C-alpha cells in the first residue's frame, strides 16, 4: 500500500465524438460531481466488437474528483453517455500540489 | 481479476495500430486508445532530446500486465519504449466485466 | 521480463496541463535539466472545462504526463509550480505499480 496524501482521485472515460465530451463535462461539472474535465479529441480507439477489429475515434476524457464521488460521478457520467457501457476507470491519485487539491475538494462542495 | 492502465508509446500511427491490433487479437489487451501527436523530451548524455510520439492507453488486467508487457516490447521498434503500468481503483462494474470478458 | 514479483519500484506519473505548446516545452526543459523529472510527454490539443469564481470556463492547453520518482515528486511540483504561468495549475501523482525494467532502470538513471 503505497503512501497517500489525497483522497482525489482521476477517471477515465471514453466518448464517442467532441460534442458529446463536451455535454458530459458540462453536466458532471455543473453538479458538482468533478471539479475539472479534460478532454483530448481526435484520438483512435481499437477493441474487439463480435469477433471484429473495431477502430473508431473518440475523446479520452480525464476528470478529476474525490473517492467519496467517484461512483456518483460514474453513475452520472454513464447514464448521459450515447453508449450503454462506455469506458469508465477510476485511478488513485497519491500526492499534489496542497493548493491545486484544496481547490478541487471545494469545488465539489 | 484487478484492472490496470498501460502506458506506452509508438513512433507513428502505423505502429501504434500494428501493436494494438496485435495484442488486441492475442487477447492480451481489451482496448487500446491512441493519441497520435504528442511531443516526447529527454535528456541524453546532457542532451536534450524531442521527439514525436504517439500515446497509447491500453486496458487489461494484472494477471495480463506481464503477457502484454512482454508483446509490447519483443514487437517495438524501440531499444527502450516506454512500458508503464497504472492502478484501477474502481470502475463501472460493467465496463470491468467487459475488460475481463474480453481477455484470456 | 521481470514481473511485479520479482521487481518493484517507487515511479510515478505526474499529470500537469501548460497553456500552449511553447510554455509546455519550456516547463518540461527545465524540470527535465534538473534531474526532478526523467521524461516528459505533452499532448497538444486538450480542451480544460472547470468552474472558477462560479463560471463556467474553458482553455486549450497542452496535457502533461512527467515521469518520475517519489523520491523527486515533491521537488518537481514545487518547481513545475513557482516556473508554471497559472495560479493553481494542476499538479497531480499517480503511481506507477509495474512496467518494464528497463524502462523504469533508465528512468531512475536519468534522475537526481
Amino acid at each position: 500500500e503505497k503512501s497517500s496524501n489525497t483522497a482525489s482521485v482521476v477517471v477515465l472515460a471514453t466518448a464517442p465524438d467532441e460534442a458529446t465530451a463536451q455535454d458530459l463535462a458540462a453536466k458532471v461539472l455543473a453538479e458538482k460531481l468533478a471539479a475539472a474535465a479534460t478532454l483530448i479529441p481526435g484520438a483512435t480507439s481499437l477493441y474487439y466488437w463480435e469477433g471484429k477489429l473495431e477502430q473508431e475515434y473518440e475523446v479520452q476524457m480525464i476528470l478529476k474528483t474525490t473517492v467519496s464521488h467517484q461512483q456518483a460521478l460514474l453513475e452520472a457520467l454513464k447514464s448521459h453517455h450515447p453508449y450503454q457501457t462506455p469506458e469508465l476507470l477510476v485511478l488513485p491519485v497519491t500526492h499534489g500540489d496542497t493548493d491545486y487539491l484544496s481547490w478541487l475538494n471545494a469545488s465539489l462542495r
